[PDB]
């Protein structure tokens, strides 16, 4: 399976100055739960932002840098390399990867952050006309998680007739 994994706000902002614009621990727990034991594919900037590989799953970084070498990270140099990756693969970001992959993935795990943040990077537009809502679950609010948010699992609709 090839899936997108992303958090975007009401205007599809996903990032600002190479960081997530929001502080929302529950979404990172969501990410952890979904991707543990599987594979993350991310652009070089997204990797450098996180700073190191995330434990207990395969970290794959897409970059044109042939000198790129990071312990615990596997490197690829073209989109076509993604399709050779075994198992469940999650497109992890950032803007560039999402734009390149949104027309190619089976499904998307989207956390909608129900707010409006200042951003400099965005998820591509999409329409629910193309995507079935396999599930929609409101995130729980509390002390450490103060921004309303919704976990969507979207599956690409088949065009029939
Ligand atoms: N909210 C979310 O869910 C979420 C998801 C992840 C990241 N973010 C964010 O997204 C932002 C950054 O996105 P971004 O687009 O600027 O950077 P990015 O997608 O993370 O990575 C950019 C880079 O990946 C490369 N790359 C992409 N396609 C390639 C290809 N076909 N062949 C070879 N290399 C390729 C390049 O590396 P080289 O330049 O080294 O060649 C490139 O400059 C940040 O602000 C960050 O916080 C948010
Ligand atoms: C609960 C522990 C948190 C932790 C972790 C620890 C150990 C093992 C696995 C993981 C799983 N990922 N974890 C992270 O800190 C990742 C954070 C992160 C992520 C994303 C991507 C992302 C963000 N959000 C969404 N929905 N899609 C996404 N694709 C982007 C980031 O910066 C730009 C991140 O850094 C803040």
């Amino acid at each position: 399976t090839l899936s997108i994994l992303v958090a975007h706000d009401l205007q599809r902002v996903i990032g600002f100055e190479n960081q997530l614009p929001w502080h929302l621990p529950n979404d990172l727990k969501h990410v952890k739960k979904l991707s543990t034991g599987h594979t993350l594919v991310m652009g070089r900037k997204t990797f450098e932002s996180i700073g190191k590989p995330l434990p207990n799953r395969r970290n794959v970084v897409l970059t044109s840098d042939t000198s790129f070498n990071v312990e615990g990270v596997d490197v690829i140099h073209s989109i076509e390399d993604i399709y050779q990756l075994p198992g469940h693969v999650f497109i992890f970001g950032g803007q560039t990867l999402f734009e390149e992959m949104i027309d190619k993935v089976d499904d998307m795990y989207i956390t909608v952050i129900e707010g409006k943040f200042r951003g400099d990077t965005f998820f591509p537009p999409y329409t629910f006309e193309d995507w079935e809502v396999a599930s929609s679950v409101e995130g729980k609010l509390d002390e450490k998680n103060t921004i309303p948010h919704t976990f969507l699992h979207l599956i690409r609709k088949a065009v029939p007739r």
